[PDB]
């Protein structure tokens, strides 16, 4: 499976049926359809204690991997019950800037998304949450092209380390709280991992703020190949999956 013509996200399906399941992500977010609701809690996010791992090029995107065998960086409140840690983040993101993000909002794409990739500790490990309607949590924030993200620019300096499939580096003392806007008001709804195995076992929250990064900033994402070393070279854009239906599905805001 990949993001092309032959085994792109309308392909998934052939393999991996839950693709046309009743709450599969990302989905379009109308914002005036969305239900405020006032017993939503404040999201609390404890990054405080952090331990970054790696950064890998996985061949669809690239992940930076923390330390989740201790309550180091953890995600509650929110529409959550318990506590989240903290397993990864990565991105999705375009060739072109006014596309890149898999949510939407009124149909607007932003350039990239971030995904914050949080897990259930009363499931023990991340293998048993995902198989779990409320295994997972995932933190997802727009990326717009603006001023540059001071946060973001220790990951853009490393990508050169990992350009091509399987490619991995130390990636250790990041510091994650760099990566997020001010405000901490979001939407949620329940759906799923947004590549395969696509399982729906995802509490999406998605900020309400996007953060801004520099063309600079993500055109070095756009030089990263999806390709192993000495494989055709591909350009690594455009590794979004597109809004699928509601279905039976409220997002509520915070807001
Ligand atoms: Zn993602």
């Amino acid at each position: 499976w990949g993001y092309g013509k032959h085994n792109g996200p309308e392909h998934w399906h052939k393999d991996f049926p839950i693709a046309k399941g009743e709450r599969q992500s990302p989905v379009d977010i109308d914002t005036h359809t969305a239900k405020y609701d006032p017993s939503l809690k404040p999201l609390s996010v404890s990054y405080d204690q952090a331990t970054s791992l790696r950064i890998l090029n996985n061949g669809h995107a690239f992940n930076v991997c923390f330390d989740d065998s201790q309550d180091k960086a953890v995600l509650k409140g929110g529409p959550l019950d318990g506590t989240y840690r903290l397993i990864q983040f990565h991105f999705h993101w375009g060739s072109l800037d006014g596309q890149g993000s898999e949510h939407t909002v009124d149909k607007k794409k932003y350039a990239a998304e971030l995904h914050l990739v949080h897990w259930n500790t009363k499931y023990g490990d991340f293998g048993k949450a995902v198989q779990q309607p409320d295994g997972l949590a995932v933190l997802g924030i727009f990326l717009k092209v603006g001023s540059a993200k001071p946060g973001l620019q220790k990951v853009v300096d490393v990508l050169d380390s990992i350009k091509t499939k399987g490619k991995s580096a130390d990636f250790t003392n990041f510091d994650p709280r760099g990566l997020l806007p001010e405000s901490l008001d979001y939407w949620t709804y329940p759906g799923s991992l947004t590549t395969p195995p696509l399982l729906e076992c995802v509490t999406w929250i998605v900020l309400k703020e996007p953060i801004s990064v520099s063309s600079e900033q993500v055109l070095k994402f756009r030089k990263l190949n999806f390709n192993g070393e000495g494989e055709p070279e591909e350009l690594m854009v455009d590794n979004w999956r597109p809004a699928q239906p509601l279905k039976n599905r409220q997002i509520k805001a915070s807001f």
